[PDB]
Order: C-alpha cells, then structure tokens, then sequence
C-alpha cells in the first residue's frame, strides 16, 4: 500500500502495440528523437493530472492522436515507432515534460502558442 497507483502498473504488450501506432500517425519519417518524444508525451498524458490515467484514455481522448480518426489503430505496429516506445517507456524523455505539441507552420490555437515552448524537434514544437 502507499505506492503510486493512480497510474498503469507497467504497460501491456496490447498498451505498447496500441502507443507505437499512434506514434507513427504522428511522427513518421522524422527524426528518431521525434518518435521517442510522441512516445514521451504520451506516458507525461498519462501520469499527469491534466489528462486519463489509462493509455486507452490518453489515446482516444477526441483529436488528441491522428492514427485514431484516420483509422490506422488496428494493424501490425511499425518497428522503428515500437522501439520509440519502449525507450520512453524505459525512461528517455527527450521534450523536458511536455504535454503538448504542434506545428508552428499549421497551428492556430492561442493558447498553445503563448506556452512557453521547450524545443522544437523536427517539424513539431513541444509545449507544457
């Protein structure tokens, strides 16, 4: 008792299968970094307060991941987006805690913009 159970106790091989594939829809063919940090934002979803506490609640939540709505969620996980997975899942979070991102070439939303911004990996700037 005491310890840190308003969050998943580890991940499943079907949590991991399902957050590699919304990886992709977000960042493939960016640089490897940028997968990791999707990857990073998902589990930062999930462990903060702001968000579900279920990676099925972090992912499905409306408009959050593309994969979803473009219906590419039940298929084979890409191998590159797995491993992106599994190192933020083991620790790397290259994006300083963000839990937002977007591209400052599309975005229209005020109050993302007006976040301080953390960095910039690829064509995605990540946010807190």
């Amino acid at each position: 008792g005491g310890g840190r159970t308003n969050v998943p106790n580890g991940y499943s091989q079907n949590d991991i299968q399902l957050m590699a594939n919304a990886v992709y829809g977000e960042s493939r063919g960016e640089p490897y970094l940028g997968q990791v940090a999707v990857a990073a934002v998902i589990l930062n979803r999930v462990t903060s307060a702001s968000f579900p506490n279920t990676v099925s609640g972090v992912i499905f939540e409306p408009r959050a991941f593309t994969a979803v709505a473009d219906g590419q969620i039940y298929l084979t996980p890409n191998e590159t987006a797995k491993k992106a997975v599994l190192d933020a899942i083991n620790g790397w979070d290259p994006t300083g805690n963000a839990l937002y991102y977007f591209n400052p070439d599309t975005a229209t939303s005020k109050w993302i913009w007006t976040r301080p911004q953390i960095k910039k990996i690829g064509k995605h700037i990540f946010c807190k």
